[PDB]
């Protein structure tokens, strides 16, 4: 390890890896640090669900997720345990116990908010849904020129889709997928469009999908190497980045202070360019620990010297959820083209169809799968093949339905009663609302309480704003009830519900982008550069200043691409020495 | 990939790594196959708990364990869900759903039995407890010479302990450890001895313990490499080993048929020596797939040609559990040597002791940690330092208390109301009973139903034997109730209970060792060689033929060491060319 | 059930359970105010909660 | 088979039932409020020894029924509250409210 680089990147999630991909490829000497460690197999930072075991038993993958999500802010616990033995040591107060945050108002929290500290960040476990934002949800990159703005966004999103290997085709021949898609298409004909969820994934076989991740964007291997003999990159895991050192003029960062967690050593690392991609919460912690914004409980009587909007205007999406059990009518429709003779398990049992019949409701590939399932598995009462892929349906955010929708299956921990229902019948419904940015919604950092890495403890002060956000959230719930009914009734134990605030992990606006620091109440400009500083850039969902419903990573990646274009025009790589 | 080796090993858990360490080191050309994949970071097969994040957040590790335990046999689900919507498809029968095994009697199962398919096997998550068995629990290696038998076991265990880096000193300066140790020592003075649980682990700092794994035993790196230029080893992950081929005389194995899960290709691999270390369930499965034992539901009318005891006499331990909340008397005792002047929070607060005073109940190191905690954290009501390591206490199995004991903390999922209790107060109690081997307790494989890898589905027929086993299990429960009360009352939500059968994962005896195939009802001899076959050896807990309460892996390793001694004396490594 | 139907709790402390999955449109508390016949005098950790 | 073991609790002056001067109950009467913990010393030791005794004795009969494992009940669920208007020979010396004729 040198202490001198052209570019230093804090964090190895997909957004840091966007910076690495662009800047390593452009010839910069790059170092990347992550507080977490390498633990996705030989492909560094890869999706953990791309093992044969998890493709065979997807529900177990919920545990992988849970095991790498650490709650950001947990209030002091006030549960009464009054059945202890009289001999056991008993509390007289609800004292600060077990990592709880006494700063945190339990009634103004994002209780579900959590962070992941592993190489690859949250892209080692994410669901991979990468929709574009429509104009209503999307920050402006060009002012007073809609065409130029659209053009810029299409250019950036197309590149981002390439980096993630986004596609809308991986589930095209699923029977469950089409059953759901076709029914919703028909039900909302002339009203709403449905399509496959855009997914950062590549199908490798009928039973394996290679989900994308940080590793897809940038393989995280040190360079130079045989495949890349003229590139320069080093990844340093288990290194906590603690602060960036400002010059007196607040015009330049002079070094990055790091703490190696294995050796315990501390260094100052020098670079021409500093990029913070530690996530929406930890970029904010790093900046506040460096003297940006205000440390401690918000105090408007003493406004901060630097970045006064840092950690205000925070947004998190409302999320409603249920599961359904497919209707009888839809199930019977799967075998609508079949002629059935005999009795199952007898020798005379026959299931046949006439391919190409114009009276056929389904195509030949569908009927062939159904026929074979029914003929080969006569004990089984359902027409859906055992290995049929899950549905992956969406109707994207629109003005008349201002929520993102996913109608699909992701890893789930079914209760024992629920495991009573055949998985082929079950469809998950997740509708995500947009949240108005408001100055009063904040993420701040304790001046006394510290987290597990001895950094200022994050504290939320959050409520879903009154007005449009709240009206929309409840309308969204109702829409999920209405739409889901078209497919089947609710699954007991997965009834329609709001999820705990933040469990969605789509936190935005903590270090938000705008054209003008003061007028747009923001922290970075449209190049992701921190106002006032020549050589400091932030990447991630924290940049996003708007109310959005759709999943934000693709949009954050697009912003990072643009940021890299600025860097390439304003800083010269060292000659390869 | 060539298809010719001196030794092939099926499975990369700690027992396959014992064979690798021995035989790679002795100059043999070795191949090792695992159906699972590399996923512990750069140290192949290492303990997954050895990350900074899991050592700061230990309770999250339960998720890692759960994510890689797949249930062996799940009976058909008969839960009634009668609150479905009338439009939803609903069952008329409890049909075979969601991977359930219709062969399984739900009332004669080991419902907690599970397997792990990852490089390093279960050693990537295990608790690292490595006690020796006393004579009572241990199979004979020498007949009619107790002293010779003791001497051989001492030699073997000592080598195993070196491979695992077993020690009893890693928690010596924990306050909680010694608080518990000293109390129990006093309460049972002259009756039972207490010590630290022997642990396969190396402390690296006050806050980090490097837990041992398969990687500790053998690093699993392909050889030749720079550090081992004259050794020969290859590891092949994501390879399902399906069968060994027998010759017509049933005297030699001729090849191992494998299925590469990534390419889909099948191959016949040739070696001089074949070692099956796939675990107690999957060794049995591979053998039955290869014509050993009997496929299908046990039929005593129809005698197996080979290894008629295979999959009979299976043993699993009874396990009782509770947690306690430390007594007020013990907690006050921590600060017995302190003089406390003034009021916490004030200028005048003072906590002092007299170093080396002969009336001190505790050593200086103890008093200094207590003093500093109380003086530096005056808000905290407990005398135990925040980073004090957990207890790791045992009284080992004896005739008058025929159970293994662990009084400790390991990864645990606390409900929100239990999260209300300060973690420093909590102690876990796990007592493990011995189970008598009975011919009627069986692991068998279906001739119709298949598992996720298209192999004959495992099925248990198991009950804890009447008589000694059952009496001891219940005595063990009462013992735990009596002993734990000396430390504190039970923690609500963790009351004394038997764990589901097999959840312990200490299954033995599926391919048991003995001197004589017929007389000792067994499958391998004391070199772990399958009877009648020159070149087939089994390693693992499946070999252990006795009733044991202590954790078996160290014992299984010792048997593997002895097995390798036989292989080295009876097979010649190929010349290195 | 007969028994439970005629036992009324003597002293119930103020409830501090966090319900954070309300709809945004539902009326939501800013404090754990005195609700549902709870007794604000009662230290929840020095009670006979089962007394009825 | 159900197992219920009941301990004795030492009377202590600090263990009180009192009534709010502001809060009222369903009958518009002063709200009862407890200030109670099981005393240290004998009471606490005995309660835990009692638990152990139940574990040991019940084992003679059968193992625990899952879902009904050995536990303390919530304080006062027993409904055997005493001593709120306690008897003795002398008001002051015996710290009491009624005499042995139950007369105030
Ligand atoms: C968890 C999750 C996330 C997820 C999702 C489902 C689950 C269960 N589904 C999504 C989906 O379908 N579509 C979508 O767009 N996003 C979805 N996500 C969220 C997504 O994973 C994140 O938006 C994304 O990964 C954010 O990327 P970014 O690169 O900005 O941040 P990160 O992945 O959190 O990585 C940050 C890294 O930085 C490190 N770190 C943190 N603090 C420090 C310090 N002080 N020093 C050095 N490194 C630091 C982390 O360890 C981390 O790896
Ligand atoms: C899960 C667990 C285990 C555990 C423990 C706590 C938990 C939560 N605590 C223990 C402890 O404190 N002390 C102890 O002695 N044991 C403890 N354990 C159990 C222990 O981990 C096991 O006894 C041990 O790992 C067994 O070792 P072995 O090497 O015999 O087997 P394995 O670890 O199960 O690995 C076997 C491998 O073989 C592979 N495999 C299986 N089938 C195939 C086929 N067909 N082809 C190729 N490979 C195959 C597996 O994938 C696996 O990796």
């Amino acid at each position: 390890m040198d202490i001198k680089y052209d570019v230093v990147i804090v964090g190895s999630g997909p957004i840091g890896c966007t910076y690495a991909r662009e800047l390593v490829g452009a010839g910069y000497k790059v170092a990347m640090f992550d507080i977490g460690e390498i633990d996705s197999g030989l492909k560094i930072g890869a999706h953990k669900k791309n093992t044969v075991e998890y493709q065979k038993n997807i529900d177990k993958f919920v545990n992988v997720i849970q095991g790498q999500l650490m709650s950001v802010s947990v209030p002091v616990n006030t549960l009464v345990v009054d059945t202890l033995s009289p001999t056991s040591w008993q509390a007289s107060t609800f004292f600060v116990r077990n990592g709880s945050n006494p700063e945190q108002d339990p009634l103004r929290n994002l209780s579900g908010q959590a962070v992941t500290r592993v190489v690859g960040g949250m892209s080692t476990h994410w669901t991979c849904a990468t929709p574009r934002f429509d104009r209503e949800q999307r920050p402006l990159l060009v002012k007073d020129d809609a065409d130029a703005d659209d053009a810029e966004w299409d250019r950036l999103y197309t590149k981002a889709e390439s980096y993630f290997q986004t596609g809308t085709d991986q589930f095209k021949e699923s029977i469950r997928h089409n059953l759901v898609l076709n029914k919703l298409t028909e039900e909302y004909k002339g009203q709403r469009d449905f399509q496959q969820i855009p997914l950062a994934a590549t199908r490798r076989s009928p039973t394996f999908v290679e989900w994308s991740s940080a590793n897809t964007v940038f393989d995280l291997q040190n360079r130079p190497n045989t495949d890349a003999p003229e590139e320069r990159f080093n990844l340093f895991p288990a290194v906590a980045c603690e602060r960036v050192v400002r010059n007196a003029l607040n015009s330049e960062i002079e070094s990055l202070h790091i703490h190696d967690l294995i050796s315990g050593d501390r260094f100052e690392i020098k670079a021409d360019v500093y990029v913070l991609t530690a996530g929406a919460v930890h970029n904010t912690q790093l900046l506040v620990n460096s003297g940006f914004g205000q440390l401690g409980r918000p105090n408007p009587a003493n406004p901060p010297e630097l970045l006064p909007s840092l950690g205000s205007y925070i947004t998190e999406q409302s999320l409603v959820f249920c599961q359904t059990v497919m209707s009888t009518e839809l199930i019977d429709s799967v075998k609508s083209d079949m002629t059935i003779r005999g009795t199952p398990g007898e020798l005379t049992y026959s299931v046949t169809y006439t391919p190409g019949a114009s009276t056929n409701k389904h195509p030949d590939w569908w009927n062939e799968k159904v026929k074979n399932h029914m003929m080969q598995h006569q004990e089984d009462p359902l027409p859906i093949p055992f290995e049929d892929p899950e549905p992956q349906v969406t109707t994207l955010f629109q003005p008349s339905h201002p929520w993102h929708t996913q109608i699909h299956r992701d890893a789930f921990s079914y209760g024992a009663v629920q495991q009573s229902i055949d998985s082929r019948l079950i469809v998950d419904w997740r509708f995500f609302g947009r949240t108005e940015p408001k100055e009063e919604n904040k993420l701040w950092f304790s001046d006394k309480i510290t987290d597990a890495y001895n950094m200022p403890q994050p504290t939320f002060d959050f409520r879903f704003p009154a007005g449009r956000t709240s009206k929309e959230a409840e309308d969204m719930m109702t829409d999920m009830c209405v739409m889901s009914a078209k497919i089947g009734g609710f699954l007991p134990g997965s009834l329609p519900q709001f999820m705990k605030p933040g469990l969605v992990l789509h936190l935005g606006g903590t270090h938000r982008m705008g054209f003008d620091e003061k007028e747009d109440n923001c922290c970075v400009n449209t190049d992701s550069r921190v106002f006032g500083f020549k050589n400091l850039f932030l990447g991630g969902c924290g940049n996003i200043p708007t109310a959005y419903g759709a999943n934000p990573t693709l949009t954050a990646m697009s912003l990072a691409i643009k940021s890299c274009e600025y860097i390439k025009q304003n800083f010269t790589p060292s000659p390869f020495t």
